[PDB]
């Protein structure tokens, strides 16, 4: 199925969460379909993935790439691009887990651990009690990392709105801040929670391996012009993405994954400080167990639930209901019949069933577009079926 074009410009930033695209380019698993014009292009932050998604390719930008949910659907409505609509199609989920909670030494021993619910005042009354309103940051708000450092404050009883001050701040900004005392709590991934905890730097309050086991998590997404052009390219992309996640996730090749992301063309990092990770095997810190664990570590193919690469329309719906439970996009997204209605033009889970139907792994299929009830660590649940019942089941939201 001759592709109608090999090329292509896909963007990534230099976490976990892009292995599957380096490795689908440097193990020759898109070139086996025809992409051998594949450009793995390394994004200086979150609003520049975004910006050069909006200008594509032909104006110096990417066709698509990486993105934290829900960027896709945020760029489709022009939402936080300022009205500029550029539909995106989301094909495949690249990863789940590999993001974790990282806190301040100075906040060890007071219960800041994943449920902080004995903590809660003591957080709430920072100001009062050292000089300063609880500080927390992540590198880009409304998605991923905003939506799992909120999930973990307000599960304990800190409202992370009023509260706390919770910023968008950069990686390396915030881990120095964290080592000058300034900064108190980082939303991140893999590989900083390594390490933040090697260089004491800080500890690791929670995984999201822990928040919501084999949470849905990162996904390759690009353009509706390109993909509406390029079908055959489109779902040549996503076998070459298939057989590089199933091929990561077989522990035997995980020292040249390692290896190869770590890379100076890529990652450019010491492969000291993602070994451990990929072994699922974490230290925590705040005299709280190591973590040593495959299953709690990035996974890319299968998790415990079902396949991790097929994105379930039921967790697009929970990104856009987890946006509508801090009031993000207040015109925009007013209610969840209109985030199905995004969700519906954006998520193309059918390519993903064709894809792997032409590829013969039609024994990993998943049998709905559902995944059905989710559960997170404090016992709340997210059914699909029912997203208010979701939302009325939260003690801290703004709906």
């Amino acid at each position: 199925m001759m592709p109608e074009t090999a090329n292509i410009k896909l963007g990534y930033i230099p976490i976990v969460e892009a292995a599957p695209l380096i490795i689908a380019q440097e193990k020759g698993f898109f070139a086996k379909y025809g992409m051998t014009g594949v450009e793995v292009s390394k994004q200086a932050n979150w609003a520049s993935a975004r910006d050069n998604v909006t200008i594509g390719s032909q104006g110096g930008g990417i066709d698509g790439g990486q993105w934290q949910m829900p960027m896709p659907h945020l760029i489709t409505e022009g939402i936080i691009t300022n009205g500029n609509k550029v539909p995106m199609y989301v094909l495949a989920q690249l990863i789940t887990q590999g993001n974790g909670i990282a806190v301040a030494p100075m906040h060890e021993g007071k219960g800041v651990n994943l449920d902080i619910t004995k903590a809660a005042d003591y957080i709430k009354g920072f100001n009062k009690t050292n000089g300063r309103k609880f500080k927390a940051a992540h590198t880009f708000p409304n998605v991923n990392q905003d939506f799992w450092i909120r999930y973990w404050f307000a599960a304990g009883g800190v409202d992370p709105d009023t509260d706390i001050d919770l910023l968008a701040v950069p990686p390396a900004e915030t881990v120095q801040g964290m080592r000058n005392g300034t900064m108190d709590a980082f939303s991140t991934g893999d590989p900083w929670p390594y390490r933040i905890v090697t260089e004491n730097i800080g500890y690791m309050a929670g995984l999201t391996a822990q928040i919501w086991p084999y949470h849905p998590e990162e996904y390759l997404a690009i353009r509706a012009d390109w993909v509406d052009k390029n079908p055959k390219a489109t779902k040549a992309l996503l076998k070459g993405i298939m057989e590089a996640q199933q091929w990561i996730d077989d522990p035997k090749n995980r020292p040249e994954v390692v290896q190869i992301v770590s890379g100076r063309n890529y990652f450019n990092v010491p492969t000291t400080i993602l070994e451990s990770p990929f072994k699922g095997q974490y230290t925590m810190g705040d005299g709280q167990p190591a973590i040593d664990d495959f299953q709690k570590g990035p996974l890319y193919w299968k998790d415990g639930i079902g396949n991790v690469s097929y994105p379930y329309k039921s967790h697009d719906l929970w990104f856009l209901t987890e946006s509508i439970r801090w009031g993000f996009h207040k015109n925009a997204i007013p209610d969840l019949d209109t985030a199905q209605k995004i969700i519906d033009k954006v998520n193309r889970e059918d390519l993903w069933r064709e894809a792997a139907t032409e590829a013969g792994f039609t024994a990993d299929i998943p049998s709905s577009t559902s995944r059905g009830v989710e559960t997170f660590f404090d016992g709340i649940t997210f059914d699909p079926a029912n997203p208010s019942a979701y939302l009325q089941s939260l003690a801290i939201k703004k709906v």
